[PDB]
């Protein structure tokens, strides 16, 4: 069901909202760089 991607779409645009409130989901990747 391609409709499931809609949840993935709002999962990204919504995840970027927390990045400004706490990008702790990307700080762990900073070590890889």
């Amino acid at each position: 069901k391609w409709k499931v991607f809609k949840k993935i779409e709002k999962k990204w645009k919504v995840f970027k909202k927390i990045e400004k409130a706490g990008p702790k989901w990307k700080v762990f990747k900073k070590i890889e760089k």
